[PDB]
Parts: structure tokens; C-alpha cells; sequence
């Protein structure tokens, strides 16, 4: 399968770095950005967050080098100008942050077959969630979404309570990493005042449909959530804080073995469950979409929780973009 | 009223700076911490947090000097050799984090003090107040008193207005909470809280907090109706409520707006504020409201359950309700 | 004096709050930026650094109106088209962070302004000002000026005091500098600077300064003489000059001490101030001088070698020095 | 070669981790700290900055066990209580930042046989640089220092311009990461006024004895080199900044090849030389004492030079520890 990356960015770079940490058949043809190849092949090889990667990387010729792989650089902000068609693209993975149907169809114009959004999309976007309701993909969903960070952590441990418990009502925060959205000292951000001032001084209240999302993936939950987001100063990892008022009574530590039973079977590498004393740093490089943490969480009652879920919103979220784009390859 | 600040920390030197900023009979005859008055002046005047302050304040002779008022400095770690007799001391502010047990706390009245104010919740049931809620029920025959958490009075005084209102059947808070001098610079040991080691501005670090439990000490209707959790986050000061609620009548969350509103404007004058601006946590530095309501960051799900955001200068916030608490309880 | 401030950042809206700050009867008429005057007014009024401005401040028909001053808002990218003769502008203060070179800050002239003051070092035939150092080298005729960068505004008037008292033979100066909006939360791309690109609060990021050749441009005595270079470190505001300095006359680590303290009380009273206090960074925030002489963190090698730290609010004190060149325009044109 | 680890802190707990990673010889027979080895076990597993480790590690019969190893854990902050005759300790690592030659000299009276400070020592203590003076070592030293990780940076690249082309004097500057002796917000450090200052809110000037401590592994550079340190906010990771007049003319390139060679050859091990865009990030985890930045340095004519050298001053320290002990083992 031949994609193409859109936005060598966080997700874009780490959607590449996770490519190659599975020696996936995925064929990588091409990655567009606003700069040259020179400057993102140094941005992939180094990263703050996520340590040094592919030591042996050169960029020769206008390629990313790498082994047997060689990915043709572009610098083209316009998509109607991208050569799609020339390249024979199966899927563009949509990572530029930019990016309606209407937008994102512009792709399939220049010659791409599929999109990917990295992104939740407003319009007829079929938005999936790995181990929720990714096997919903049908081959005619020639644009689709990987949703949000927040809704893969979300989703997996909804369906959990779903399946077991049944849900009246949730209202979910999540505690989220500053991200490339943000800005260093106080600027403007046209669609989000508050995300424009200054990101490592602030907790910074923000809208998500993560919340909302979860419904569209189990629609036995529309209606029943709904949450906000804060943005706080850590450059990486993220967690949901799940206020859930479930139709059966039950006792916190059933919850937690009902967790536990499913990072075992149903959500195996979707979720995953620890009663450790974790922070935030201890999942840097964490696959998992949902991180179960147990000491955290607390019961007002036998109908009322607040229960706790980990994710890197950087690499748990690539990592679900490359099972979502070999998920595709088998299925389209 | 005679008093001297026991523990010239973050609370006790801002509690001094909140007195020397309004028209009081508070007179500070001294202060005892582990380091000479040269060190405890420097830290008075200059302060990353809140900047300078009492430029002409100088240390001469074992005192602080600001014009004619002297302030003994000392610096004895055991209570029971404090010279409160002598000074004829009416209160100590108890503000070092170590002695929050009234056995402790009983040693300032056995050196001489007539009275203590523990700058924390109490272990044990010593009579806590939080100003606008319950202060009111203060009795001249509580030698030792509380005045709650930060958190409890950024939460009371919104659960009176929600009480009064509409009911409360039951509550789960978050706080999303300024680092303090508890935790550490890099990962370290901390025996009663392994995660509060852990590097603090690395990090989101989950902690257990009484605070919404401590509603139901001022707030006796609401026993048993309202617990919660914390999130250590990277910034030196300032925190956020994220109150979930389940109301006994149907309402908006409009209704519930103008409710609050209302209290800040009559019942809570002075202790709840109420904003509809595009708010974040440095907003709020310097704030001296115990409840900041954000108007905008809230949600409703339905017409009984509600996410409720309330912001508090957890230094400055609380330092101004000891000193208003002072001015209530002492006789002048 | 009628001003238009382009480009409403940190430099930009700390400018305005300076003028209002001592009641200038300089003249604000008109702001640009890329953004709508209600996102801009609200920027003005709440910042994480310096705090809450202006209460009373209210956007009110593309205007931002604060009593009797009623600003015009633009967000017009391209300064060909800034209607600068209908604003009858008496000086734009160029503080984009996109506009010079000579030639891109003359369209501002073309587009009918006197004068530009760029918040900024300029590259061509651009008189460069630091006031307390060389400003009253001004001469009316200069349409186009430089109050130069942050870093030169600190160490320029201490290189004064040391060459005037002591004469310099060389000096090497570092800047431990703020995090500035040329750098990013998360990494990603500066194509003129990959390092600058890294996570700014991640990192130390070592960055070029011309500030020490700088030096040499307002004090030619100076020239070839000074280089340095800057580390990018995670602090929002307040950055610090390291002078390592050889002198040509041997002194005392103490007579250079009195020399500033000399100068911070006569000479250079409001532009420099001198500590011996236990300062850190915080210390200067919304701090007006442009240099904090640190007495107590300085080093002596020897009676000619000298490690000399001074402080600066790179946004406030470097603002505070735009109004005060802006008054000394008025007074002198 | 039997070692006990006295204070588990950043340094000790990365002793331990670099003795494991190179499946060291040297037999660990106990750590002790101030908390139980719960608490130490978890640290241990769990770091903010370099990432979890020994996932099998288990705290069990008092002990860390690994594999083969079984770690016994103490918990005395008295030195002249401290076991080491009853377990026939041979070297203990001195690593809790409080023990002068006479403070230190407490654990051979308590029956260890040599002690390596982690630290710059007072008295007549030998002091080692790996790849500077190491050699000098003799087994009649019974207290031993491998000085800080400022003067492990510094020493080498000033040997290498030593040799070269000579020094005539120098003046460094270490923007140096912060550590476990500052303050999360600010308070009280008697010896340290500006070190009490919030760590993470700050730009903090300290005292260095890094550029004097040259001369004591250098005696040729007695007297003509010292310098001064800023903290920042940074977890870990440090630069020198090392403005330096030499003995004879020469260019910043002659002085970069010259480092490249010592990297190639005398130096092998110790110091690196790049010509990468480094940040600080690029070195957490670098085992090198000294990376020399070839890009960042500048040259103000043929005898006046500004070089900068990374170092990660955990790990890389660590990593010099270690190779002191398997030195001190082959050389006893
Ligand atoms: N960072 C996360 O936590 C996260 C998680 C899940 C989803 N996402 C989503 O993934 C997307 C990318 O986010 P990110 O964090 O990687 O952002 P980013 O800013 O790091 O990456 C975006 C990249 O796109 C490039 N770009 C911008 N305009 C372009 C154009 N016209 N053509 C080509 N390249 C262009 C930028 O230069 C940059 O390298 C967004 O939709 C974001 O919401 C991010
Ligand atoms: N920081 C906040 O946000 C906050 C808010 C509300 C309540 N509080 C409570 O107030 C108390 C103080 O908190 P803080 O943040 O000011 O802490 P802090 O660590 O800044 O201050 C404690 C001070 O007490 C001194 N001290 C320690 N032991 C002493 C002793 N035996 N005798 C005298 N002085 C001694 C310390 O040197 C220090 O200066 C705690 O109980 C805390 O829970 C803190
Ligand atoms: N921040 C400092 O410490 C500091 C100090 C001295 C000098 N400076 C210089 O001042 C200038 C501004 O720096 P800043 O830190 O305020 O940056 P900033 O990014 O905060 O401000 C720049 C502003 O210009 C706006 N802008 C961008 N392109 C524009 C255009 N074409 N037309 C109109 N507005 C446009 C942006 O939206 C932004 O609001 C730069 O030249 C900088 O080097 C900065
Ligand atoms: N962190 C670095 O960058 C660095 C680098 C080189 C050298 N060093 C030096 O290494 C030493 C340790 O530094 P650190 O950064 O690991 O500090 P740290 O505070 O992380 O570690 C010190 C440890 O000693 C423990 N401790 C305290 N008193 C004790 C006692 N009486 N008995 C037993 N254990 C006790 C503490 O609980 C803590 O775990 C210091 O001398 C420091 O200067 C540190």
C-alpha cells in the first residue's frame, strides 16, 4: 500500500517513526511539509520528547534514505497542486492540522484514492477508533478519521462500562498536553483565545468533542457525555477524568477487574491497566490508547465514579494511525 | 489583636503582605521560621510569584523594620520554647504544614498564646471555617481553629450557591492544581505520596485531596455527597475547580449562572466572582477571591447534571481569608 | 506626534501600555495586525508576564477606546496598502518582527508615513539608537532608525561604562535569553534557524546574536572588538548578559562595582540600575532600565579579565526604551 | 568488588542503572536512603527524566531484587550506624550530598575500606577526572572524589587546548539544569539565598568551584581560571560556556580538529565532538563527560575563543562513577 504523509509534524513524524519500529510493508512514497528535506530529516532523527531515532537517516538526493527506504521530500502548501496521481497514492495521511470534507476531498481531486485525517472532520467523515468500531470501515469511506487523542483514551474505557455496567450519564475533563496549536508567550488564536496565551505559563480551558465523539462510535452513548479539556504545561502525555453515573450498582474494584479482564481479551495493546503509582512522564512512548489507572480513581457511591485513564497523545495516537492505515490495507 | 506567623512559608509571608495591604488592627509582633530574619526579609520583599513588595523593609537587630513597627524574628523549631507569654500573643497563625493535630497545635497555648489559626485542615474535629459559607458559627471558646484547604473554599462557597438554589444529590470534583512547596524539583522520595516526589514540573501527577469531603465540615447538608481528586500540574501558582454535579430540581445552565451571579454580587461579596471573559490560571495571580466562576468553561449535559469550572489564587486566595478570618474571630 | 504600532505582539501591545502607563501626549491612531480588534483588545488587557491593563479598555466599532483615545484597527498584511496618509502618521513602530531591510520598512514611507522606528536591528543604511548610549547622534533627516535588539539595549550602556572609566581591549558576551514567539511549544520547522524550531520549554537552545558587534555600530571605539552568541532557556521573560571582558587599565572587581553605581545615579539614571542583591529573573519582570548591573554574580580572574552579569526585561525595559526614542523624536524633529 | 550506595538520589539510583546496563562486576550489597525500599524500588523503576528501567525488578525480603542481584535496603542517616564491617563493604559511593574528609571518613570507622564521593571534596582528598588525571589514582587512597559534573565537562576540553596550544586564561559559564538542592517555589536555602528561588519560574546565578577544581586535576591551570553558573528551568542536561584566551595563535577550525581528534583517540569514551543543531533534549542519556558543539562557538580573533561542551550531568556523571569503580577494582 503506497501512502503519502501531509504535514511531517508531530503526528506525521511519529506516524513515520512507527512505521518503521514494525518493519511495516507500508510503502511510504512521499512526505510534504512548508520546509525542506534537510531540516525535516533533522526533525525526525531528534526529538525532545521521544529521543533520537534512525541514526543511519540521510537526506540525499531529495530523499529521506533509510535502508531500502527512500521518501521523496515535497514542499507544496496548496493540495490542489500535489502529485498524487504521479506517485499512484492509495492513502494520504492528513496530518497538516489544516484540513471539512470539502478541504480534505481536495486530495482525492489531485489523485489520492483514500484520505486519512489524523483529525476529527465535520461533514460525511466515518470516524473510527481501533478495538471500538474500526471494523464499521467500509471500502466506499474514501475520506475517514482516526478521531482525536482524547477519544481513542475515551471510547475504549466507555465501551468497557457500556458492555458491563450500562452508562446514564458521564461528563469527562481531560488534563492535556501543550501542543503545536499553542504558542510560547501570549499571541493570537483566531478560533481560541484562551489557547493563544502563553502555553508552559497557563492551565488553559479548552473545548473537545471527545466527549461527544464517543457517542458517534457507540451510539448507545448519544447524548449521554459530554466534557472540556485544560491544557497544562507538560510537552507530552495526556488523561481523561471520567465522572460516570453507570445503570447498575457495582463496587469500584469490579470496575477495575472488569478493565483488567478487558486489556486481556477484547482490548488487547488497545487498553491497558496498572494499579502503579504513575505521573504523566511514565508514559512517554506509550503505545496504549487508554491507560487504566487504578490507585487514581474514586467512588462516591456504587453508581458514581471518577475514574482515571493515561495516554501519549503524541505516539499512543500515531501508533493507532498505523493499525488504522494496515487495518485499511486488508479490508479495502 | 496581637499575633505572630509560625512557619514564614508561601501562606505566612503572603498572610503578612495581605495584612500590610488593607487598614487592620493586626499587629505582627513575630515571626519564627528555621533560617536568621536576613533570609526571611529577602524572601518577604522579592517574589517569583507576586513580585516586589515593601521596598524600605529592612532587617536590623533580629527585627524586620517597616518605619516605627519592629517584628521579632525567631527561629526555633520546638513550640514549646516560643516566648508567646512575653509577647502577650492573642493569635498564632499556624502556618509551618507540620502541626495540623490539636495535641501539636495545643503547645502555642500552653507557651502563652490565647488562640491558633491552623493555616490547613485539622486532624481531628477542630472547628474549620470557611469565610462566607460557615464562619458565622465561630464561638469565642474555639482556642483552635481551621481554616480549610485553598480548595475547600474555592468549592464551598459555589456548593452553598448550588445548595441553596437547586439541591445538590451528589458531587465529584477535580482540582487541576498549582505545584507547592511539598513536591520536589527532580524525582525524589516523599513516604506518604510516592507520585508528589516525582519531578514537579515534569509532570501531571495525581494526588487524593479531602477538600470536597471538607465541604460537608461547613456544609453539613452535604456530608456524604461530594468527594474528589487532584492533578498536580507545572505552574507556580493559581488552580482550577472542575466540579461535577447531579442538582435535585431541573435548571439551566443559565439559570445556574445567574444564580451565582447574584451571590457574588449580595450573600458572597467579596468571596465569589463571577466572569464570562476568556480566562486562564495567570489571570488569576494576585486574585483575592476564594471562587473565580468561569462562566464560559462549564457545561451541562441535562437539566440536572453540570461540569462547573471555579479558578483560585491558591497562595493570595487564601492568605486574604486568614487575615478576614483573623479580623472575624478576634475581639478588638 | 500621531504613531501607528504594526504588529500588535508582545513588543507592540507593551508599547501602547508604556504610552498609557506615564500618560504620553503621543498619539496612538492606529494598530495592524493579522487578527480582529476584539481577539487584539483582549490581549491587551490580560497578559501572563505582566498582568491585567487597561480595565476600562473596550473594542467598539473596529476601535480599541480607552477614554479619550479611540484607536483605529487594520489586519492588513501588506504595508503597500496601510493607509498611513489618510492617519497622517507621524512614525510607524515596525514591530511585525517581518520588515528589516531598508527597502520592505520604505514601503511604510510610500504608503505615506514620516518616519519608521523598527523594534529591531536593521539591516542596510539604517541608523541604530540606543538611548543613555548614542541616541543623541539622531539627526531629523533619519527616516528610517533602530532602537536595536533587546540584548545590545543591556550591554551597550555597560560597555559605555567600561570604556569611558577603563578602556576595552576584547570581550566575548553570552545571553541567557527568554523564550521568545520566533519559537515553538513542540518541535517543528525554523527553516533560518533549525535549533530555534526545538521545544522551547524542553530545552536549552543555543541561538546568534549580532548584539556584541552591535556594541561596535552605537560605540565605534567598540568596533571588532566584541562577539558573543545566546542560549534560549525556558523562562517566559527576563534575560541576562555574561561579559567576559579584558580591560585596558587594571582595576578592581569593587571600582568596577562603584564605576556602574557612579553611572546608574548620574549618566546613565533611568537607562541603568545597580543591585547587590540575591537576584533572580523573576526579580525583573516589568522591571523599566535597560541594564541591572548584578554586583554580587559578577567574577574577577584578575585586575584586566572580568565576568560582568546584567539583567533585563527583554520585553518591558526594551518597550519602556521605544517610547522613550519615540519622546526624544517629538522633542527633537 | 562489593559497593554499597549511600543516598538513592539522582545520582546513586543512576549508578545502580549504568552498573545494570553494562552488566558490571561490581557486586551492589546494599543502598540506603532516609524512606524503605518500597518507596527506593519504585524510583528506582519509575524516572521522570531517563525513563522507566528494570520492569522485573521487584521489591522482595527486604531487597532489590534483579535476576541474580539482591540489593538489601537500609534506612539510617547515621553514618557511624551504618552496617558496613557486618557486610564486608570494600567501596562505598557517597552520594546523599551532605558528608569534609573528616565528616566522610565516618564510613571507614564504620567498616568500609574506601569511599568515592560523587562530589567535590574539602581536605586531602584526590580528586579524578576519567581521561584528565584518572591514572593518578592510587590504591593508598582510601577517600577518593570524581569532583562535579561541571569539572568532568570542563577538564577534559581544557586538556585538549592545553596540549594544543596552551591557556593563558579562562572564565566559564555552566547554564546548568536544575537539581534536587533548589525549591519547586520559593523558600529558604541559608548558604544559597538565590537557590531557594522557585526553580522552574527562574534564571538563577550560583557559585561554581567547576573552573578552580581544573586546577586541582590540571595544575598548569591553577590560578588562571574561574567562573560562575546560571540554573534554568530544565530537568537535566548542562552546557559549559568556556571563554578562553590561549598561549599561541591558532582558528576556531584548528581548535575543532583538534577536539575531533582527542574524540578519535586520547579522549575516546569521554569526549564527543559534533557538528549537529544540538538543543539540550539531544543529550538526555549521553554517557560522554564533555560534547563539544563545533556550530555553537565563536571566535573573536587567532587567540580569543568562546567554546561550548554539553553534558548530561546526570547520566554522564553516572556513567564516569562507574568507570571509576571498574578502574579502581582493576588498579587494587
Ligand atoms: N499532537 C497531538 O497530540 C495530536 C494528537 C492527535 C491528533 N492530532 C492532530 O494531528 C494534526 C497534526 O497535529 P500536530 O500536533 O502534528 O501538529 P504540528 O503543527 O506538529 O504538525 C503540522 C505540520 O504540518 C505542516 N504544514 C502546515 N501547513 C501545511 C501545508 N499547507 N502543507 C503541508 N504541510 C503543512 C507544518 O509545517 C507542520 O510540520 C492536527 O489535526 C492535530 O489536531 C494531534
Ligand atoms: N501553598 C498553598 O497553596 C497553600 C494553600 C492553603 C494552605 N496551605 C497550607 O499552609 C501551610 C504552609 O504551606 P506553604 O505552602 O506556605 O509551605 P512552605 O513550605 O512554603 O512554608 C512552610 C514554612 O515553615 C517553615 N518551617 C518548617 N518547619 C518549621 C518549624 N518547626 N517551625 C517553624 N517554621 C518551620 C519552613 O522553613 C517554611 O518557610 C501548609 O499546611 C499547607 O498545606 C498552603
Ligand atoms: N520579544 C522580545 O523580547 C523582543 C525584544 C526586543 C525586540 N524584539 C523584536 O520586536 C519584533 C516583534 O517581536 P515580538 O516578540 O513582539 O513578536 P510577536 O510575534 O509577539 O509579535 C509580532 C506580531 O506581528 C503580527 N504580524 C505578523 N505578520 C504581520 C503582518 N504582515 N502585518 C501585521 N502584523 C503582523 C503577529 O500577528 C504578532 O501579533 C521582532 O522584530 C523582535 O525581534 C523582541
Ligand atoms: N544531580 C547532578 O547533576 C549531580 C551531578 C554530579 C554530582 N552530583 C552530586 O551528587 C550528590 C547527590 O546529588 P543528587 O542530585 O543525587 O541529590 P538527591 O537529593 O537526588 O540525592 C540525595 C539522596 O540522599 C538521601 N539522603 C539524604 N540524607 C541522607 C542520609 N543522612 N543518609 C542517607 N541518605 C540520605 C536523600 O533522601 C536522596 O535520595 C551531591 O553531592 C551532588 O552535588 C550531582
Amino acid at each position: 500500500m503506497r501512502i503519502v504523509i501531509n504535514g511531517f509534524g508531530r503526528i506525521g513524524r511519529l506516524v513515520l517513526r512507527q512505521i518503521l519500529k514494525r518493519n511495516s510493508p507500508i510503502e511510504v512514497v512521499a512526505i510534504n511539509d512548508l520546509v525542506a528535506g534537510d531540516l525535516l530529516t533533522y526533525l525526525f532523527k531528534y526529538d525532545s520528547t521521544h529521543g533520537s531515532f534512525a541514526p543511519q537517516a540521510t537526506f540525499s538526493d531529495g530523499c529521506l534514505v533509510m535502508g531500502e527506504r527512500k521518501v521523496h521530500f515535497l514542499a507544496e502548501k496548496d493540495v490542489q497542486k500535489l502529485p498524487w496521481k504521479d506517485l499512484d497514492v492509495d492513502v494520504v495521511v492528513e496530518s497538516t492540522g489544516l484540513f471539512n470534507r470539502d478541504d480534505v476531498a481536495k486530495h482525492l481531486d489531485s489523485g489520492a484514492k483514500r484520505v486519512l485525517i489524523t483529525a476529527p472532520a465535520k461533514g460525511d467523515v466515518p470516524t473510527f477508533v481501533m478495538g471500538v468500531n474500526h471494523q464499521q470501515f467500509d471500502p466506499a469511506d474514501v475520506i475517514i478519521s482516526n478521531a482525536s487523542c482524547t477519544t481513542n483514551c475515551l471510547a475504549p474505557l466507555a465501551k468497557v462500562l457500556l458492555d458491563n455496567f450500562g452508562i446514564e450519564e458521564g461528563l469527562m475533563t481531560t488534563v492535556h498536553a501543550a501542543t503545536a496549536t499553542q504558542s510560547v508567550v501570549d499571541g493570537p488564536s483566531r478560533k481560541d483565545w484562551r489557547g493563544g496565551r502563553g502555553a508552559f505559563q497557563n492551565i488553559i480551558p479548552a473545548s473537545t468533542g471527545a466527549a461527544k465523539a464517543v457517542g458517534l462510535c457507540l451510539p448507545e452513548l448519544k447524548g449521554k457525555l459530554t466534557g472540556m479539556a485544560f491544557r497544562v504545561p507538560v510537552a507530552d502525555v495526556s488523561v481523561v477524568d471520567l465522572t460516570v453515573k453507570l445503570s447498575s450498582a457495582t463496587t469500584y474494584e469490579a470496575i477495575c477487574e472488569a478493565v483488567k479482564h478487558a486489556a486481556n481479551t477484547s482490548m488487547k495493546n488497545i487498553m491497558y491497566y496498572t494499579e502503579e503509582a504513575v505521573v504523566s512522564s511514565d508514559f512517554i512512548g506509550c503505545e496504549y490508547s487508554s491507560v487504566f489507572d487504578a490507585q487514581a480513581g474514586v467512588a462516591l457511591n456504587d453508581r458514581f465514579f471518577k475514574l482515571v485513564a493515561w495516554y501519549d497523545n503524541e505516539i499512543g495516537y500515531a501508533t493507532r494511525i498505523v493499525d488504522l492505515l494496515e487495518y485499511v490495507q486488508e479490508n479495502s
